[PDB]
């Protein structure tokens, strides 16, 4: 609903601005015990716990992607897109997670095919190293980034890395070694609605014995020590003049609730426990003041020599950006007591202001909010403190909710002008940013492809491509997709 | 040293704005134990431990201001000064610090008199209740301000607060209940430099059998609950239209150290020890969240009632501003725990930046540097982060050192064109706050007289007036005097 000269145009962007689509492996690739793959902490979760998943799903199939790839390859270029973001898939490169346990040559054919031919179509590979799928074998040696050793995760992961550094990095010039720190170890340690789905004695998850307040910082801890490790080998023996290495973060943007400065304080606060926590360590190499003084004990402390190497720790930072909230100031008291880890930043997250208004109109699902005034607050954040760092915005997008109490006719689902409309208004808030001075280089929607959105299952369609899974994953370009052609081909 | 289109003229500023001069009873007064005054707590340390006094003296005799206040009277007169800060001896009016010991007619005979006098000389009273001087009997019987009970020191203060009202306050239209609570539990109780003189064990105090990071804050909670009932006493059976009533606080300006963002954190938790540890709870009925997340348990709750008794409890503030520091950041860390409850802030407080220059020139003590942009950012943060009070710079001064082994002659001492530059530049920073929208509304000189200045003895003369002790205190005007007499009645 922009009126014609707000709608964004390629022209607007630089010449080597990059735009593209993204996925991750679990969520689309299915094959998930075909040549040689190892079983998954997903695999196993949704095996062993369909009852929490919305609508008793697992991605055994996803789609197809693994059978499928090269329509979605014919898909990109279609559109015209710059470049892919995709996950490999840990367990199907090594199937017991390990050095001793072997490569997987099926795994690494699959991703060297798909990436030789994304170049050979002018695609450039942007590759995600872990996506949240680790090997259940590790789940079960040493509870994977739980490892309490601080060691043995951080070898198993590097090694992995480094496999994938061998094989494809002649061809790869765009690594990101993890994605959604603080949504991984919060959703999975925290509040349990991730695989493996632990949570604190009380709380309502699959195996409620873990703890809240401890779990997520150590697997936090932990990829933070693998991230610095994988970034130090790169750049040592794998880096050239023209590659890159990051990470790329969940955010929303924060807004503070009231006029008081409590709310002020509170906002910073929120800010410091969402994106902080993981990118205060990689640039300076230790997380943020306020986590420290809040968590304590409960947040582990590094050793020098892993400070030195975490501090710079890229060249590139990816954020994954879907909407904001208002942050509510709550006060240290004897009545207030954290329960989850991130209760920690003593602030309430709010949808809705003072005036009981959202804070942006809802784009359909429990928790988008269509708000692109905060991606521009969070990349003047990056440009005023941060360092103005290389920035991709590496996920942007909506959910369709299509269940099968109220299912969405094919029709309606391609016709996804209110997705369509999102994109254009994130897409025209980067180019104000870019005007602001912002090092913001590229955009990438989430989902090339209709996929399996974690505990949602397939009750969200997030795709610019629809994908019938009552036929074979055959695929149609929606709406969204056919505006971005018009506007990367034009 | 300003040119002559820079020095402050008087209609630069308001026609009902005040320009005073200020002391306290303790420094000037004298007649230690003479018409019925009980000893103090300041007595009884100066005359027990003159080794912790810088050239081991007392304020026995003071400036003789019991005997002399006609020509304290006849000199602020003389100069055209609109108003007199002054503080009430509670010893002198309670020689055993209760209603039970009874109230002390000599004492408010001569209050009565100091502030007749003021009144039919056209001079505004503006009344310090405390000024650091306890009665010993409280301190014998309970500790003072260190009462463990938050019931006792409350109930003799505010008492005490009712005989001032009950005795005065059909004449005195401006009151403050507190003087520098934070020097004043920082230094009794933390470095213990001040009278009782307690710090914790392996401290060098003469009591080293108290507690640095606590007995400061147990003594701050009484003070603030001291104030709100107090203030609660004087709204329901005291205040009239036109009268005010509020506190002052010892405020140094904050600068950040570098340009690193940890340094504006380090800058903001400074500002927050300092000037919210006192303020915040008057604001909004709470201490500051930085100071209860660094502080923990050893800063106490308060009862929901104290709450709302401290929100919104003054109808002006003052602050005593002398000086500014740059804050540089220290990261929670296993290999720093705070000793001194100001190193909560986890911030050092540096007087050179990092190009080694001192952050403004030295005016001859050990603590004072010239910083009167400091004062300007002081007044910026009331205005836009506190709701832009009434504010009186109720003390801003210099101190001239004057010791056995470097003497100051009594010329170079009446020809104190230092501290006429340092005044002159403060006003003047004072009339550029007004047009930047700041509420202040006035600004006393600390030291009328030349005075006994707490653990320095005498060896440092703050007044504007020189008070020759080898005499029988006689007072000569010093050149920053002559100047503020031209500077009112022009
Ligand atoms: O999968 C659920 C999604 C995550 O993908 C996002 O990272 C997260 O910010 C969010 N908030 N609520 N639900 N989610
Ligand atoms: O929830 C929608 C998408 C998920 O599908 C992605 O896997 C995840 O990386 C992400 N983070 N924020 N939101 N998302
Ligand atoms: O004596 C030392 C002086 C005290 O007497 C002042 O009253 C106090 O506010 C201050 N802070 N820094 N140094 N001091
Ligand atoms: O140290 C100089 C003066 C003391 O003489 C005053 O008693 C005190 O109220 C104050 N606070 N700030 N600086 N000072």
């Amino acid at each position: 609903m922009l009126s014609p000269s707000e709608i964004p145009q390629r022209d607007w962007f630089p010449s080597d601005f990059t735009f593209g689509a993204a996925t991750s492996a679990y969520q689309i690739e299915g094959a998930w015990n075909e040549d040689g793959k190892g079983e998954s902490n997903w695999d196993h979760f949704c095996h062993n716990h369909p009852e929490r998943i919305l609508d008793g799903s697992n991605s055994d199939i996803g789609a197809n992607s693994y059978h499928m790839y090269k329509t979605d390859v014919r898909l990109l270029k279609e559109m015209g897109m710059d470049a892919y973001r995709f996950s490999i898939s840990w367990p199907r490169i090594l199937p017991k997670g390990t050095k001793e346990g072997g490569i997987n040559p099926d795994g690494i054919k699959y991703y060297r095919n798909l990436i030789n031919l994304l170049l050979e179509n002018g695609i450039e590979p942007y590759v995600t190293i872990f996506h949240w799928d680790v090997p259940q074998a590790l789940e079960e040696k040493y509870g994977g980034f739980l490892d309490k050793s601080h060691k043995s995760i951080v070898e198993d992961y590097t090694y992995f890395a480094k496999v994938c550094f061998d094989n494809f990095g002649d061809k790869v010039k765009n690594w990101l070694t993890f994605n959604d720190p603080q949504t991984f170890t919060s959703f999975s340690y925290g509040t349990g609605v991730f695989a493996p789905g632990r949570c604190s004695p009380g709380l309502d998850c699959a195996y409620p014995t873990g703890n809240s307040l401890v779990e997520p910082y150590t697997a936090g801890h932990n990829i933070l020590l693998a991230h610095a490790e994988a970034v130090d080998l790169y750049n040592k023996h794998y880096k050239r003049d023209d590659t890159r290495i990051g990470l790329a973060f969940d955010v929303m943007g924060r807004v503070p609730y009231g006029t008081s400065f409590l709310d002020k304080q509170a906002e910073e606060r929120s800010w410091d426990i969402n994106l902080g926590w993981f990118l205060e360590p990689v640039v300076r190499g230790d997380y943020p003041f306020s986590m420290r003084s809040l968590a304590r004990e409960r947040l582990p402390f590094f050793k020098d020599e892993q400070k030195e190497k975490l501090a710079g720790s890229y060249n590139m930072l990816g954020l994954n950006y879907y909407t904001s909230r208002f942050s509510k100031n709550i006060d240290i008291s004897p009545n207030y007591s954290p329960v989850l880890n991130t209760d920690d930043a003593y602030a309430s997250q709010e949808v809705n202001g003072p005036d009981g208004k959202p804070i942006g109109p809802p784009m359909g699902n429990p928790w988008i909010y269509m708000y692109p005034e905060g991606l521009k607050d969070l990349l003047m954040i990056m440009k005023n403190k941060y360092g103005n760092p290389p920035i991709y915005i590496t996920e942007n997008g909506i959910g369709d909710v299509d269940t099968k109490e109220t299912p969405l006719p094919m029709e309606a689902a391609l016709n996804d002008y209110k997705r369509l409309d999102y994109i254009q208004r994130h897409i025209a808030t980067l180019k104000e940013s870019i005007d602001l001075g912002s090092n913001v280089q590229g955009y990438f929607a989430w989902s090339l492809l209709d996929n399996f959105e974690w505990f949602a299952g397939f009750t969200e369609r997030y795709g610019i491509v629809y994908v019938d899974r009552n036929n074979n994953c055959t695929r149609y370009m929606k709406e969204s997709a056919k505006w971005l052609k018009e506007f990367n081909t034009a």
